[PDB]
């Protein structure tokens, strides 16, 4: 019984080694810039700090409409002090062939007008969810990048988050068996004392209530989950009146929905109710609970027999896959870079607005919206 | 150091003891005499067995259509062959004392009559739910009972099951904050080829589909969990036009319902899907997660905030409180012999179904149904 | 679309009914009777309430030394009266054919003189672990269940518990790969003010501390998990030396094995602790973590692997395998019936003991000792 | 009812905002400079991904024996290409004063050489455990740092970990109760393949086998779950003669410890078995389960009681802490910045070495090695 050789031959003294194996995502280069505008909560607390973790992105410029602290950012990040634009010289950009997109975390309503801005200065569009506060508005953004040839790229991380990767994948080698009744809640405790709560509570700025803000991610989940679109929806809201928050966006709404398949599915969203990220998928062999659901880290998803209860999360040494934030800026890059397609393009933002639209229709008006209108996700969720 | 004086005074040979510390409840006596009503599924896999745990009740007397199966049921339970009933004979009850009580564990359209007969019979009656299949006839059971001077009980085991009772108690103890959100699924894979399931299949003797039969888990813990009635409900159903199993019964529906508090829920019941029970009540401190939530055994509860789960279970050696079923059985005999109303009386059952049939009529309009109608839970939930 | 035969041909008035669906173990017969020797803790907390889910035990007598005692529980379990028996008139159930065998749940110490004179007495008989306070005792119970052609158990429910039967098949399925390292942990506070456990702290009654009374599930798992027993041992015992309730019997103890096959085990027992019950197995493939791993109730175990833990416990509405208590109470019953040996025969209560010896040995002497005695597991683990 | 203040100010138009509120660690300054030595598996996968997340840590320059893979990392890293030491020259950076600590990630046996080395370099030193291969060679690192009057600090990311922290304090307000049993398992299966456990299997350049490597977490975590020092040690440790891997090295091994609060504790760790880091801490009140227990990520803790597991882990939208790797880099940079004593001093480090020695010495004698030296834990665990 000797040592094996590689052992063996290893020096007692200093000596260089070979590349280590590789256990998480390494930095391979920075080719892809990024110009980000915005500098909010999400572009700060998740996106910003994303970068660090990709492959393929970097931070070559940022926008904002606060000198001061858009010069203390660039120095946390290391961005040309020269290139910190304004929403006055934002289409400037056009002039800079190192800004190969940008990124927008804006309020809601300011979405379209910055996207077919930035897509008349040659460079690729990442705007935010939801796409914009009107169907129109989407439309016109995704005429924007086809004038200018560009890609339209919406910030849905969920489409590039493992957890919720491999729980697609699940379902789709049928692990749950025939799919009959998704349940979806989102919630948040809204506080009108944060600076970026108070446009949420603006109708004209954010578009809706809860559903336009988190409601969303139920209604997207339950569609790339079961792999199919609503033919039917139907919706109910309530608000506290008393409630100061909730003058002119909703403050919970509950909807139904079903699909082609048969399926059918129930969901709301809430600002009056504590954090809550919770959806269910209930197939004839088994259940898949995903709780945290779309969460910014510690996802954990369930598949339920009687019995039995298998859960899946990220391991605890090994990262077999980029986090979410990191996987979005990349997908963009190497989406341009290897002239592909991206999963998450206009056209799929532009069909969650839609459905919200026919969804606040179904609760205003109390009865069924047909929403059987042809829509086919290129490319698969 | 030396031993203590009850160690010290152990006799080393074959010797008397004390009673022993316990830790699970006692048997104590066997004075309330039930006389079981169809001998079924829920009958023989959970009722009878039940027996064995109670502390006050016992089974007296048996009645079913199928002498052969009462006669092997009788044996098993040594109960006397002398008290074997016919559907025909079965107002002969009122001439044995030994009979305090019947259980009616028959089909929905069965249980009015049956329930009407025995009051007649001068007997207390445990009716299963639902309670009846029309609210007429729920009212008719009710003035039997009045009528006879007896006690009527509506089988709702979640109001006697420890883990249901704790996550009310929490609840009450204000440790989820305002209510604002309860979400609710109760669902189960139906199968045409089940002796048990094929008058479930029958409207006529069903009363309804899913929701009659398990949905109403869902409807009568979102009442129990939140301490207060729905003002209005909305709903929706749909079932497979081409699958056997739903010619005259609903598969799935969906119900949303707003309370007087201001509090939403929506749930939703399935014959389509695998075992589902699950409740989460979400209010802005915390949300309760109750999975299972109204299972016969196993219910799991979890209060969670950001950080935290805080789980809930039965212990692994003790057992502090009995289990449902044998309690259920108990609470009716301590109601009789304490002079004391029960928890589950003939008004709980007839208020679910009153609030079924406004989900079914919902249902059917499309449109909201008004269902404040001044119902006040006595004794609390 | 129509509704199958089955529902179509139910009849809409009160009607016999087929023998419905098993989702629970059900009662057959009460030919196999029990004598009970010993009306405390364990007893009437589990063994008697366990009688109830047994499909061919019954409890026939009753041997106290507590008049009282014995009758107030005959009374609880219709027990007859004239079958009360005192510890000196023991001997006469030889004249009782209906009882066909005893279970002895007295104090360590007296078991083995109980076991033999209930072989005297022609009687089959159930005995409480640990087998008895000495090797050699182990060994006459043997000679005289042999000598007296009757069968000899040991209460070792663990190995009639689904969940740690389920852990033993994943284990031979090879899902966890070479087995390397187990670890066993098994506390609870001793009180010396409960009854019970008086007789614990007097070294003659019990025989050792901790070890004996609750270290032996991690050992007696370790061996059936494995599926191996240990060819030599190591320990050390701690007990602080002012405590009234370690004066005679340890209080904490720890030892390690190692078995034929290569694999190592670390476990401990401890009488300062709350309540512990967890076992690890850990294999080249994955880990198997049992917590709860030895309730009377709630067990629950999980395959772990990096990003995943498959968790299985008993189900939420059917119930697959009986209770461990009723189980090991009817496997002595089908093993005379079947006339087969039984899967915790004497030989196997005497292995854990002579082990146990072995261990307080290596405790003592502070050296290791060697257990490779050849012990041949009858039936498999 | 009126919307509030804040929102109503909202300008519909692009305008600049206040900086947002921070639910998760915002960079602030990159003052101290490390200069990294020792580009292998944990340095890359880890530790360089570590310093994005720092809020007073950046990396200045690193050393390499690999010139071609060093020129690789330093882009990616955007270190200065002049500023690419080797272990020839690694001296010379006592002439840049932007370098103000190293940090030594290179086998073991190394460790000691190149913290003096740096020591006389007059920079600043983060050793990686284990500190060193010989009890001596700790303490004339710790001369070293006194004699350039520099600080000392080893790299135990546990003791800069969340849920790790969160665990001591728990224990210290006492929820646990009265200590009385830990037990450690750390496992993980060696790959002679890999590059960087080929090192580790030989006994100069690694210095032991699992518990020099892995098993030093459990050794490590006792101490400070407990607050408190071992005054005794007994172990055993066995390896399949036939496995090339364990020729030099231990493949498992298992330690009983005691401390002078008369606590006792069993742990082991592995070279043969799966992915395993699971602590476990009894008191007389409550359990905690530390499991994982020291993960890179993922970390999860529950403290139990019968009837109740209160599970703790990092939130799903927020980030209250930074994670192990970038508080531990700034924590030396600001124990400088503020003039303050380091919580993982080499003091500490060499704590373990000399009980891992004294655990060695214990197996290979198979006696109690005592270890009662009154160290004392400077500025507590
Ligand atoms: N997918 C996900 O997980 C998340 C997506 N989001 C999305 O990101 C977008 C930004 O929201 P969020 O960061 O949370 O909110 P914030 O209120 O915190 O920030 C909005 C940013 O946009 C700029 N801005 C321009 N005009 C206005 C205006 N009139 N009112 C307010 N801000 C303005 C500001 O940049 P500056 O001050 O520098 O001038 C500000 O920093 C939204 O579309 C939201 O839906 C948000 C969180 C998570
Ligand atoms: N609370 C709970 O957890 C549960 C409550 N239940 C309730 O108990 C009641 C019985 O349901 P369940 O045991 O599942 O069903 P089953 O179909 O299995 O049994 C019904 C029983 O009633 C008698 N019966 C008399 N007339 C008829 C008839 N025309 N058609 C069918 N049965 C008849 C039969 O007994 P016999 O042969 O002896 O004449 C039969 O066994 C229902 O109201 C149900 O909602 C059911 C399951 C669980
Ligand atoms: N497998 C398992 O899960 C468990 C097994 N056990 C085992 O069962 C056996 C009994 O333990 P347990 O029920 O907890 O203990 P108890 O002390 O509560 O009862 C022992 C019983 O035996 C009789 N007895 C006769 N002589 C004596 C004596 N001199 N001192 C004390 N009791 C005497 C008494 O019954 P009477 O008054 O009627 O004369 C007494 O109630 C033990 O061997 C124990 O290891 C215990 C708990 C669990
Ligand atoms: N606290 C924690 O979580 C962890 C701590 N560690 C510790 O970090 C240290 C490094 O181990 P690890 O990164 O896993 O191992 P590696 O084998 O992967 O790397 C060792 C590094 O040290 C340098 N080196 C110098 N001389 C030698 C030599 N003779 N043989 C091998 N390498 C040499 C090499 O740098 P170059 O090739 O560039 O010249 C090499 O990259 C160890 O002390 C280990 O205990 C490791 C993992 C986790």
């Amino acid at each position: 019984a000797t040592l094996p050789a590689g052992a063996s031959q290893v020096p007692t003294t200093p000596a260089g080694r070979p590349m280590p194996y590789a256990i998480r995502p390494m930095p391979e280069d920075r080719r892809f810039g990024y110009a980000i505008v915005g500098l909010g909560k999400y572009a700060l607390n998740q996106i910003l700090p994303g970068f660090a973790g990709c492959q393929h992105s970097r931070i070559e410029a940022l926008v904002s409409g606060n000198a001061e602290k858009a010069k203390i950012v660039a120095a946390e990040y290391g961005v040309d002090p020269r290139k910190i634009y304004d929403y006055s010289n934002f289409d400037k950009i056009a002039k800079d062939p190192k800004i190969d997109a940008v990124y927008i975390i804006l309020p809601n309503s300011l979405h379209a007008e910055f996207a077919i801005r930035a897509f008349k200065a040659g460079k690729h569009v990442m705007c935010e969810k939801p796409m914009a506060t009107s169907v129109a508005d989407c439309q016109r953004m995704i005429d924007a990048a086809k004038a200018a040839n560009k890609k339209l790229m919406i910030g849905y991380r969920c489409h590039y988050d493992p957890m919720n990767r491999a729980a697609v994948k699940l379902i789709r080698e049928n692990q749950l068996g025939k799919l009959g009744m998704v349940t979806t809640d989102n919630s948040d405790v809204m506080d009108q004392n944060d600076p970026a709560q108070q446009w949420r509570l603006r109708r004209e700025l954010a578009g809706g209530g809860s559903l336009m803000d988190i409601g969303i991610y139920g209604l997207n989940g339950t569609r790339y989950l079961l792999g199919e679109e609503p033919i039917e929806v139907r919706a109910y809201t309530y608000s506290d009146p008393n409630d100061e928050r909730f003058v002119e966006v909703e403050d919970r709404i509950i909807w139904q929905m079903r699909f082609r398949s048969g399926a059918l599915s129930h969901g709301a969203s809430s600002y009056s109710t504590t954090t809550t990220s919770r959806f269910s998928v209930q197939g004839d062999k088994a259940v898949l609970l995903m709780d945290p659901a779309t969460g910014y880290y510690q996802n954990l998803i369930s598949v339920q027999t009687p019995g039995h209860a298998n859960q899946s999360m990220m391991p605890q040494f090994i990262m077999p896959a980029n986090n979410q934030f990191s996987a979005q800026l990349d997908h963009l890059a190497e989406a341009v870079i290897n002239n592909k397609p991206v999963r998450s393009p206009g056209e799929e933002g532009m069909q969650d607005v839609r459905l919200i639209q026919a969804i606040y229709e179904a609760a205003r008006t109390g009865r069924p919206v047909n929403t059987d209108w042809g829509y086919v996700r290129q490319g698969g969720y």
